C-alpha cells in the first residue's frame, strides 16, 4: 500500500542482559512509519523462547523487570525460535519498506543492532547502514536547552512494542519542540 523507500523501520528488543556474546534476545517488536513519522503498520510482537539456562544468566534488574512485565512467562511458553522470528519479521517488512533503504530507528539503537549482528544477521542486513537514534537528539537537547525535556515523559515498561511506540512519540515531540523543519 504505502510501500516506499522513504519509510522508516523502528525496532526494539528485550534481552537477558547487555552483552551480545553472552545474552539472548527474548522479545522483538517492529513498527513502520512513513518519512513524516506517521505510524503505517505494526509488525510481529514476538516473545522468543529461551531455555532456563539462558534465563538463569539474568541479573536482578533483568529478572525483576522481565518477570513483572509478564515477558518471562511468555518466553517460557513461546514456541518461536530466533530463526522463525526473523522469518515473521522479514515477511512483514517486505510489505512496507524495500531492503537496505531504512536506517535502524529507536533509542540507543546501536545496542539492538549489536544483538541483531550476532543473533539475527539476516534481519540486520535488511537495514541501511545508518542509524536514527532518538537519544542523540535527547542528549543534544539536554545540553542546549534542558528545560525542553520537562515537557515529555516516558512510561518505560520494557514491553518492546510499547517502548518503540514511546521512541516514535519522543521524536514527534522533538520535531515540534527543537526542530524548525
Ligand atoms: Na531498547
Amino acid at each position: 500500500m504505502s510501500f516506499s523507500d522513504q519509510n522508516l523501520i523502528w525496532i526494539d528488543l528485550e534481552m537477558t542482559g547487555l552483552d551480545p556474546e553472552m545474552h539472548k534476545i527474548i522479545e522483538m517488536a517492529t513498527i513502520v512509519t512513513d518519512s513524516e513519522l506517521n505510524i503505517l503498520a505494526e509488525g510481529p510482537v514476538i516473545a522468543i523462547h529461551q531455555p532456563e539456562s539462558e534465563l538463569a544468566k539474568m541479573d536482578e534488574w533483568c529478572t525483576t523487570t522481565h518477570t513483572a512485565s509478564g515477558l518471562v512467562a511468555r518466553v517460557r511458553q513461546s514456541q518461536v525460535s530466533e530463526e522463525e522470528a526473523i522469518d515473521q519479521t522479514l515477511a512483514f517488512l517486505k510489505q512496507w519498506v524495500p531492503e537496505g533503504k531504512s536506517p535502524i530507528c529507536g533509542n540507543s539503537i546501536g545496542q539492538d543492532r549489536r544483538f541483531l549482528y550476532k543473533h539475527m544477521p539476516r534481519l540486520e542486513a535488511y537495514f541501511h547502514y545508518r542509524y536514527i537514534d532518538v537519544s542523540t537528539i535527547k542528549e543534544l537537547t539536554r545540553r542546549w536547552q534542558p528545560e525542553v525535556l520537562k515537557e515529555f515523559s516516558k512510561t518505560g515498561s520494557h514491553l518492546a512494542l510499547d517502548d518503540i511506540r514511546e521512541s516514535i512519540a519522543e521524536l514527534q515531540f522533538y520535531r515540534k519542540a527543537v526542530f524548525k523543519i
